[PDB]
């Protein structure tokens, strides 16, 4: 059971960084919710200023609401940027593990390729071809029909020609 | 930054180059061993005429 | 088998890249020579016009 001391140390560091980023993101989401609430209250106030007969106060409330929505937009974009940083941390971790796995596989396959090199396979296949040729030549030397034939017709098949003709006529 | 320095992009380039080279060598080795010229061995001197007529 | 065509393709692509880069370098050299000739003629002209 190998302990990966450095791996566990860096794991704790990355976990603490992710906790910090998640906490700040949660704070920003709470602030965004509060800003949305304030904007809604300002819109209600603007509606009451409109009903009461105070258009200047309605414009005041709508300007204040516009400021609150601009703050809400800035807060939401900051939270999205923090999410992007969190995703970058996780992507870097996954990519490091992928590169480690690929390097391990490359090491194994390199040891295999060095053991059984392509030149070795060329030598083996050349030996197989040469030996196949020699077996064929040896086994066709032993099967020459000139032995069991031995003595051949001096007339050059004329007697056997006439024998075949006579058997056919039979 | 610590992660990017550990697994640099040059390291990933080296790993992917090694994977490509080794894949090429496995393909060449495993196609060398599968040459049909062995099990075929002796080919028709008539160049498929007898097998043509057999078919 | 198919690896031979891949090797030929890789060599051809490498030669294409090198020749394209050499084409850019020859174009830049041509531009520099154009500028140098223009500059020599301009210098002779303004020395005709009296400034050193």
């Amino acid at each position: 059971m190998v302990k990966n001391w450095l791996f566990g140390k860096k794991r704790k560091e990355d976990a603490d960084a992710l906790a910090t980023l998640k906490g700040q993101q949660n704070r920003l989401q709470a602030e965004a919710r509060n800003l949305e609430r304030q904007s809604d209250e300002q819109k209600i106030l603007a509606s009451k200023m409109l009903k009461a007969g105070n258009k200047a106060g309605a414009r005041q409330a709508l300007k204040r609401r516009a400021v609150f929505m601009k703050r809400l937009n800035t807060v939401h974009n900051t939270a999205m940027n923090l999410q992007a940083q969190i995703d970058s941390i996780q992507t870097a971790t996954s990519t490091a593990e992928t590169v480690k796995a690929m390097e391990l596989g490359t090491k194994v396959v390199g040891e295999k390729i060095k053991t059984v090199s392509p030149e070795r396979t060329e030598r083996v296949m050349d030996s197989v071809m040469e030996q196949r040729d020699q077996i064929e030549m040896m086994t066709e030397a032993l099967s020459d029909p000139s032995l069991s034939e031995g003595i051949l017709d001096f007339e050059d098949d004329a007697a056997i020609d006439e024998q075949l003709a006579q058997l056919e006529a039979e």
